[PDB]
């Protein structure tokens, strides 16, 4: 039973509060992730701390306290941190791929599809993808966010089953643990309410990320990074911290994604592909396409109908309108010859369509 | 509370079993219908017996017993019977309009709309329409039917509330009244079943017509023509014979009619007409039309969507695609100048659309 | 879905503030009303401004400023205004009938019934009734009322669905629009309260009329006469001004009207008429009348009891006690022969009775 | 949704009735299997026809007609056939492993486990295992079987989802297609009954194999090898021939396997391992082993009890009793050091145990 787990590591976890990255905790977490990877599961890591790596690499220069200095340090520390992650993961014979993402890319229809394809290829080829925010075009308000929302966005993009947010605190407490000896860690949360938001006073960003993840049907867990064996216990199902149950199901999230926007086009599907879609629930091939109407780009939601005209399904197009028009009715092997490139053998994947 | 009532009169009721029409029974029924018309209700009459009128007018010639002779007699008796109906109805100051229909016209999308428009105009101008079967292009297999199915089709076309089938028998009996003194008249029927079909052995055609009418949400009543004041009692709701309750609602029948066939085209609607359709359920005017896609004729079901592309409603077009394209964005008063004709001020009527 | 609308036009709307009637605005309003009438609805018009018509017709004579001069001017302006209204309405092929009413006529039981019958006949024969206050016998305080209360009385009499009061202002305002830029238009009002009365300081008469109409279950709308297409929008349901939702229901108003006073008499009703009244809710016919007890006039609320003497319903008599006694147990076609006149074929109408 | 498929190819399919192997059909089937393998599924091949390869390699010598000659030919044809299979599969970059099994090996408890482990390793390393009957120690009656029962045994061993039996006939027929034009293909079979056995008269071996597979919870399909794209259609779900639905479920088959014989021993399990086994359904580790009672070999079903002695589960031991006693309470990484060999890091796998 392979599962996809997304692990988010804040700068506090990576550095331990110091000016430099502390590699003992990182190597322990890498050991746990390597054990999980060897178990047959899929791991995605969202990291931070490029500024610390940039400071360490440049010999700790005395730059003015300005956003320009932070951008410079991030630019150097991105490469430095990816190098460190690769060195640490090579001990257990695991390759690491770098991915730089921003929220605007996730909002875009086509760039979302491209990022999903890249991540899926990385995961299928047994490579752990390391995801970070592109600090070249980021803003200060994004910088103070510490990739909390980006973690939830990546969890949605990867189709993960659990999202783990490592934090200095042990999780969410009913009251202040310092003042109140009776204050205790909340174990299960089934709905993020205003009372919980009032209780948590940057725990707010983590709460927002957990809400976003749970709304899409992904379980969110907040725990302490220093807790030994936290990743293995999390993935086994043992309780180690505050747990946010998924309010929805992945099918509901897919329905919302497909029906969130009006269709941008329509295609006509022959009898055989109609039977394949309705009875077997299979994907759609360019051979079955008979006519494409409207103008749309790759990733836009389109309408699928048979020869008569009855709507049968809505799906996400993998090619733009011109490409679909040029490759309609041809075998999947001629797509590269016709277009000079290809995005796969299917025009609409079975998991990106809703039938009715 | 005006209601639409459809009365069907077989040749047995009209002639009383004789070779010629018996005008006393007909004038009594006309008196009842005239009382109902003066009460403010709308009456539609489906009649037969053109052959008897043709025989009487031609001096009862000794024609050979052939279908050609029957067509001859029907051709003459159509005019003779319409003349008789007009003479009888003129006594109470009511005009009569003739309409000849066939099931093929009902099946056709456009001819159905044209017939509905003609009937609606006749009913709105306080004129009783008399409906018969066009025997010039008819076959013997429906000549034996005696307008039983045509009565149900006319009831559906007129949007009637009740359908009354006058016949020789008092209605439907549990057993044979002659053999069984315990056999009694069935008063209410809620679902037409195989047991009821086996009970009645041409009552079968009447049962089929009643089933068709009930499936569309129209109450069907079977009574005896010789019963005094039958039409008035049926109008008031008093029990006079076998009653078949409507299994469906008119809204359900409209939904079935709209979604029975896939849309044949799509039109684009501005925001004002979108608000009119959604908030108030108003009809669609040619002014609000922005774009017309596809090819279709008058009466075809089309798809309506706003500027973004989200589907808002499905409706039945009143103009063909070319006419809609030519009159899009114009005021309703310019339709006649643009096209040389018009079908009304609206492009899609509110009662011919289903918001979604 | 035919609806009845009552439109009240003040002198300010008619004259535009000048000394003479501005016929462009009037012809625009008449065009809107004619479109509604052609659509199948029913329109009732309450109008003022006879003084301006009288001044214009008499060549603007130099009269002393006294109520005698106002009455003198109105005595001619009534005819001039009715002539103007019929001239404007004849453009769209609509006839106009004149109705001169006072509040005292509304108070009387029999005069109310006579006025209601006349108005119902006018409406049923597609004739727009123009209603104005009889200034021959009116007082100065009645003149200063500007037919505001008379408009509500006419709306109650006609059983209209909506009442529209055209005025100079755009509607009711939370604060003074001139002084306070934040002042906005109160779109909906569900209950007229002390605060609303304090806010608006002849707006008070309009509020009183709106309250009277709402307590009778008739929606009241206050809008601006200069607003283009205000009448069509009001009929459709668009928000064009302050809307006063009906506090009660028409059934509540009917119950209040019937049970306002104790019955002035009682009649004996046969068992068949009792069955029709109870089971079918039918009206009462002179044939079913068995005995007439007490003395009363036409329009008075009477008590209806069966043969056993049990009270079955309370209704309004369409005849006097003597006439009902004379025509009791006779057919409806002989009422004219017996009495020399006929008030209708029924003794008590179903809508004028309360079964209990 | 990766699936495991077992394909059985008779000598008739391989040779087409000739004396030599016809490599065109074989390469077509290899192409289909390679497409399925690239799709991510797992393929297991059971093949025959080594005699033809031996005859071809030896230049078709004139051997006497005896079973000795058949064994002589098979001893070379085995190597020749494996070489041919690997040559054909190397075109699509797929490696091939040889597997020589007999029924007696399946009967033995430990040999069954060894074969299962070898096959699982082959499948997990993306290597297609080719399975054939060891003719060195086989008998003539086994030779007549044509690997029909061996195919079912291999399907059970591999835990395949579907078993495909390719033959010359299109499937199972109600009557003789030649004699009766009305004879048609029996698409679905839910229970193998004596009537079906009477219908089919070496088809009977195929029915026996299908029954054995179905009783183990594996779907069996009989189709024609010459049918184009038969393997892809079988994997998709299209009906290409007679289908034998699984009568039992995999859980039922596992229970039957575990409880077929009484346990040969018992071990004592710590409380943490008990909690993992019961709450989480985890496998049993050598660390949690507290005591080993009785003597048994690897693969025997043994009894699992907690410290209290209560029976918690029944499972299959991956080691012998002596090895388990030696490595009891030791970490998994030291098993190889203690024993000089390792059968895996777990004592009893979760899928090989039945909690109770």
């Amino acid at each position: 039973d392979s599962q996809t787990l997304v692990v988010k590591l804040g700068t506090s976890v990576l550095t331990g509060g110091s000016r430099r990255l502390n590699r003992a905790h990182i190597v322990e977490l890498v050991r746990q992730c390597a054990q999980l990877h060897a178990a047959g599961h899929r791991i995605v890591i969202v990291t931070s701390g490029a500024i610390a790596a940039g400071r360490e690499h440049l010999g700790y220069p005395e730059l003015p306290a300005t956003i320009a200095s932070k951008q410079l340090l991030a630019a150097v520390g991105q490469s430095r941190l990816i190098q460190l992650w690769e060195q640490l993961f090579s001990i257990y014979g695991i390759h690491v791929g770098q991915m730089l993402l921003t929220r605007a890319d996730m909002e875009d229809r086509e760039r979302f599809l491209n990022a999903r394809d890249t991540l899926r290829a990385l995961l299928d080829n047994n490579i752990v993808p390391v995801i970070n925010e592109n600090d070249a075009v980021a803003t200060a308000e994004i910088k103070v966010g510490d990739n909390d929302n980006l973690s939830a966005l990546a969890a949605i993009l990867a189709g993960a089953d659990k999202l783990l947010l490592l934090t200095d605190q042990k999780g969410l407490y009913t009251a202040d643990p310092r003042s109140n000896p009776q204050a205790e860690l909340i174990k299960d949360v089934y709905g993020i309410d205003d009372a919980l938001r009032a209780i948590a006073g940057g725990m707010s960003t983590k709460l927002q990320a957990a809400d976003v993840a749970c709304r899409a049907g992904i379980d969110t867990i907040i725990a302490a990074g220093s807790k030994p064996g936290v990743i293995g216990d999390v993935m086994e199902g043992i309780s180690v911290g505050t747990l946010f149950h998924a309010q929805a199901t992945p099918l509901e999230n897919r329905k919302r994604w497909i029906f969130g926007a009006p269709p941008a086009g329509e295609i006509t599907v022959d009898e055989g592909a109609t039977a394949a879609i309705l009875e077997r629930g299979s994907s759609l091939l360019p051979k079955g396409i008979k006519s494409v109407t409207g103008n749309f780009s790759r990733g836009e939601v389109i309408r699928i109908c048979n020869l008569e005209g009855r709507d049968i399904a809505h799906g996400v197009s993998r090619y733009n309108s011109d490409a679909l028009r040029r490759i309609a009715g041809h075998h999947s092997q001629e797509i590269d010859a016709i277009l000079g490139y290809e995005y796969g053998p299917v025009a609409v994947h079975r998991d990106d369509m809703i039938t009715r």
